[PDB]
């Protein structure tokens, strides 16, 4: 069958906090809440990390993640996650999918992960990718130029409605993007037979949006996966 | 001047553990925290707070604000907040300003409040609620059974931009809801001369969102305006 990879991009130099990626988040440091919930998974036939920095190998190697070394031009601000992607495969022919995992999505379980394996395996989708429900309304933006004008893009303003009376809308997280290699080889990071998968906002919440790493890290502690019971 | 009233709606029943608007967040009951913005802002003529509660009342009257005791009608799961804001103005006809504020939403400072009274000032708007800037790709849910797809509806797939590549989106936040009279008695929040006011993404998480109670305890800790 073919070769599902979990591909966790982890650079050396992130925003504010710098080797924010083996950062200790509940004493943990962050690669190793999502490689843990990968490998729990059992469902991937390998288990990655790029990287280019010499302290984000060790920290991956010691959560049993295989390692792949990177220069750091995919490791730019400007830079993608296809563009990383493509550079890891570009060195793995055996890599049949890709699921890619980002760890600023610490509250991964491996339920998830398994579920959906299952839909690409069963399902046959070439790509599959988390996503979030959400109940907030949308406004406009007055253009530039100036004019002065919002629209409700969600509602309808002479009758707001509750948040329980109306499916709220799908966002990604962040958490995970799975692909074929055809896909991702052709630029896309979904498409082909695409599906989302609705993940519970508990473990929606990115570390950057949460704003503090402490409040993060009570969140973790209250929604994460620690490993096997 | 026109009268600019804070109003704060606090009722009993929340959906799940009732008075959830008086439960303790970091050591003060949630209305507190939203009462204290308002009054240390110093730009309402009155503070008030709707509510259908006894003990409600109390906690409200030691923030110093005032109190009007709502009907059971207006204090329903189902009971809208115009609905409410509406049985409001019906005993305060002196009231020509509602400034609708949410207890779930404790993040909120003063500073936000005087900038959109002053934006009812100057540029003279008949309504102005708070919003929030996020960057997520939106996408179709499946329905009508059979091999239905999803659809991207925010961004193109084949060319997925960068947070610098494009300016995200405004979601309301729950905050405050500035309306005038005329507006609310038509049965609107949001008409007229219509604004928002952008407010800093550390304000702007309610407490539904958060989900963990403790969680929000942090939050109002780091972000929250502590009064002085
Ligand atoms: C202005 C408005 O429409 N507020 C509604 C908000 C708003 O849509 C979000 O904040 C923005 O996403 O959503 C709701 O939010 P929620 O139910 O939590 O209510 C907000 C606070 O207002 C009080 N309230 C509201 C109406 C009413 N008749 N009496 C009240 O006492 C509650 O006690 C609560 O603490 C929701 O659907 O869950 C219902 C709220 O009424």
């Amino acid at each position: 069958p073919p070769h599902l990879a979990a591909l966790v991009l982890a650079r050396g130099g992130s925003k504010g906090i710098p080797l924010k990626n083996i950062k200790r988040l509940a004493g943990v440091p962050l690669i190793g809440w999502v490689l843990r919930a990968a490998l729990d998974a059992g469902v991937f036939q390998s288990v990655w990390v790029s990287t280019d920095h010499d302290e984000i190998e060790n920290v991956a190697k010691q959560f049993g993640a295989q390692v792949h070394r990177r220069s750091s031009e995919t490791s730019k601000d400007s830079s993608t996650s296809l563009d990383a992607i493509v550079e890891f495969l570009n060195y793995h022919n055996e890599v049949d999918i890709v699921g890619n995992i980002q760890a600023t999505s610490p509250c991964l379980h491996p339920t998830d992960l398994q579920k959906v394996a299952e839909m690409i395996r069963e399902e046959g989708y070439d790509s599959v990718f988390s996503v979030v429900r959400r109940h907030q309304f949308r406004w406009s933006e007055i253009q530039k130029g100036v004019r002065e004008v919002t629209e409700p893009l969600n509602l309808n303003p002479a009758k707001r409605p509750r948040r329980q009376d109306w499916d709220g809308e799908l966002y990604e997280n962040g958490s995970f993007y799975f692909a074929k290699r055809h896909l991702i080889e052709m630029g896309y990071l979904q498409g082909g037979k695409m599906a989302y998968y609705e993940m519970r906002a508990e473990h929606s919440v990115d570390i950057d949006v949460d704003i503090d790493w402490p409040i993060a890290e009570q969140r973790v502690l209250r929604f994460g996966y620690f490993g096997k019971e």
